[PDB]
């Protein structure tokens, strides 16, 4: 019990940017997804919202962390643990303050839980290039973005893990529309253009008269939702440098051993996935250069000023990584 | 019998193709018969080094992925969409538009763009939970099941059509494939009809009348409005034709009518037996639907399609004298 207590302590900054998540997932026992979603869940009063039964929550949490691979350096259950609480901290900021409905905030966190799982540590345009079973049964289509809804979804459907049992047929039917637009928009060839459809939003943005944003239709309501989740995954360059280096060495580690494959292949290496010619540093720069700045700067726009000690960590981390390069 | 079956099938380049008897005298083999005829009458065997067993024993394993007891959506219908969009392939506004590889793709595209049909609509299939639904994330469910049954047959023994293709043509081949068949989904109607009549606002043409259509994303919209005007072509052929199509998906909307009545939910249009009223269905379905799209098709290949439109009005003026005063 006295690991129990370190790990209550440090669940304690569940609302803060930087979580110590890779200390979560050893003090849990490998279940950072599980009890990160269930504290996010108590915090927000979620479980009395839905009358969703506990043992229920914990019983599909843990098995959707089951379908994360263990054995994928990246994009395992501490990646979906990371991406739902950075929504988390994300929904509440001050701009967006009683903009979204319980059933929005619900639908973006299970959105950020489910939107990885069965990843198998490799890309879209392998799996396509492979003539994988996934590729073919998505038709190269989204092909990872598809499988980790239906996934996710049919999940709900074993023993005591339907958490969405009390929600009425109209609320499942707007949850299920509502998650699978945002897991969708998180395939990386959709980036450019949700970033630029974020910046015309953000050109034309409305405030209410009490400073929030204001969003009145379906379409504006679920694109922020996708921007959110889109900078959530993409925010390790935004985090307290510890943290941030963790990922790089991660997603270095799934890049190089799909380049391995690729090589082995007799296929060309896909960027940054050889490590033979590899700049991890210059690497990093040109992804916060060219990525993640462009699309971080927008939704500190979008929130203004309430994302800036976030940009701010960005920049900083920036100016790091390049540091490092002469 | 293969006397009359070679008769019937001279007539391969014609509007209105006696396609239910070439169904019955191949011994319910249309979906093979005609796609071997149409790949030989296009030289298509020989320019993409097809062995011939291997085309037919792909089209035979496909047919027989087409449900024989699902009365409209069949391997008749696939054979249909095939042969109506070999002949807008050739319709003189469109000559030296499309590449063989974009020929070869719309023609494989119509082959497999049912298949494995189940006989309900992806509405049904979404509201009934079902585990293609669930699998497809409820976006133009059927297409993307039809496009991957079509895809992972070739990987059966002797089933690989493509295997002389070279890589890119393989690559592009599958996509243009999947770009067509997702544009099937009849969800999606009212859009590929803006595009076409985008098109048609701003054709370009030669001096003879002929389409000119520099970029791949004015061609596929082409392709893609091509086979759905081929999906949607019944009301366009000879009466006697015609009637056939609306009797089959009348008895498949109803029994899609009848399992939604016997799981108590909400009867789709035109699937209510107790309740309907077919003439007046299909003069709907001409008037707000394939007459709009067929007139913009003609817009497009000005004056070519008149005698497929003259057709398609004689066969609405038809159905309107069957409903009384
Ligand atoms: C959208 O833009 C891109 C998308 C991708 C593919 C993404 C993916 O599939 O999994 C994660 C990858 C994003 C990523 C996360 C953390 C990183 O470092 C900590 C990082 O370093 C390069 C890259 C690569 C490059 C891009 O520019
Ligand atoms: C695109 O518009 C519609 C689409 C649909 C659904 C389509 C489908 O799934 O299978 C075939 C159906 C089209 C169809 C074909 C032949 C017909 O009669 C010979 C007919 O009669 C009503 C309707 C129905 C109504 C529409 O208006
Ligand atoms: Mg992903
Ligand atoms: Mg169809
Ligand atoms: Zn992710
Ligand atoms: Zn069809």
């Amino acid at each position: 019990t006295e690991q129990e207590d370190v790990l209550a302590k440090e669940l304690e900054d569940v609302n803060k940017w930087g979580l110590h998540v890779f200390r979560i997932a050893e003090l849990s026992g490998n279940r950072p997804l599980t009890v990160i979603m269930h504290t996010i869940f108590q915090e927000r009063d979620l479980l009395k919202t839905f009358k969703i039964p506990v043992d229920t929550l914990i019983t599909y949490l843990m098995t959707l962390e089951d379908h994360y691979h263990a054995d994928v350096a990246y994009h395992n259950n501490i990646h979906a643990a990371d991406v739902v609480q950075s929504t988390h901290v994300l929904l509440s900021t001050p701009a967006l303050e009683a903009v979204f409905t319980d059933l929005e905030i619900l639908a973006a966190i299970f959105a950020s839980a489910i939107h990885d799982v069965d990843h198998p540590g490799v890309s879209n345009q392998f799996l396509i290039n492979t003539n994988s079973e996934l590729a073919l049964m998505y038709n190269d289509s989204s092909v990872l973005e598809n499988h980790h809804l239906a996934v996710g979804f049919k999940l709900l459907q074993e023993e005591n893990c339907d958490i969405f049992q009390n929600l009425t047929k109209k609320q499942r039917q707007s949850l299920r529309k509502m998650v699978i637009d945002i897991v969708l928009a998180t395939d990386m060839s959709k980036h450019m253009n949700l970033l630029a459809d974020l910046k015309t939003m953000v050109e034309t943005k409305k405030v209410t008269s009490s400073g929030v944003l204001l969003l009145d239709n379906y379409s504006d309501r679920i694109q922020v939702l996708q921007n959110m989740v889109h900078c959530a995954d993409l925010s390790n360059p935004t985090k307290p440098l510890q943290l941030y280096r963790q990922w790089t060495d991660r997603i270095m580690e799934e890049f190089f051993r799909q380049g391995d494959r690729e090589r082995e292949r007799g296929m060309e290496i896909s960027p940054m996935c050889d490590k033979h010619n590899a700049s991890v540093e210059k690497s990093q720069v040109g992804f916060i250069d060219y990525i993640v700045h462009p699309l971080w700067e927008t939704w500190a726009d979008l929130v203004h000023p309430d994302a800036q000690d976030i940009l701010d960590t960005l920049e900083d981390n920036r100016e790091w990584y390049q540091s490092t390069i002469p």
